[PDB]
């Protein structure tokens, strides 16, 4: 939990930010930061979804490994994610609410993964 | 290709659109709509890195069965994808330069995305 600065950092800087994680491919949670300042929207139908999302977003992660793969996005009404490599064992999540700023999220994720990176 | 009027309607909205194509679950692509006239940029380093998405797309659309996954994106340093679920066989993918327009490639598959399920 070196990572949580960073963390944090991507959830304060990105609006409609719910969590930002460090997640294992043995599909184990290592650290996070949640949003705890309720919106003014109602967050809860956003964490149903997001729990929801948990499996198939470690599925669709798999594909970071490859090369060419650098951000893989799994969304539903309600929740957008966005998730980059950090090692061959881990990778980052951003989940926002489907109002945020998902052009501001993937920015901000893109920046802070390189930051992640070098706490290991 | 029913399909195909709907498939190019896209690449015609959406800047930067390289391509938007039906793939089956089983890996084998129906029918697809491919930007002919050249963009100001240069496709081919695009177009390469597409070639390589392939594989890992039709492994993160898989998620797109589940209720909760309305859409999936897996992108590299030059292309953006969006993918959303046509039938239990066959889902959409947009790819787009990375300089192109994403919000609204995001966008105009939703609205295109039922036009397509029409067709089957
Ligand atoms: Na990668
Ligand atoms: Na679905």
């Amino acid at each position: 939990m070196s990572f949580r600065t960073h963390l944090e950092s991507v959830v304060n800087q990105v609006e409609g930010a719910l969590a930002c994680s460090v997640m294992g491919f043995d599909g184990i949670s290592v650290d996070t930061f949640q949003k705890d300042e309720s919106a003014e929207l109602d967050l809860n139908g956003a964490w149903v979804e997001y729990a929801n999302l948990l499996t198939q977003l470690r599925n669709a992660a798999e594909t970071l490994k490859t090369g060419t793969v650098s951000e893989v996005s799994v969304n539903s009404e309600k929740v957008l994610t966005v998730m980059r490599l950090v090692s061959p064992d881990y990778f980052l999540v951003l989940a926002l609410h489907a109002d945020g700023n998902f052009g501001k999220g993937r920015y901000v994720l893109r920046v802070t993964a390189p930051k992640v990176r070098a706490e290991l």
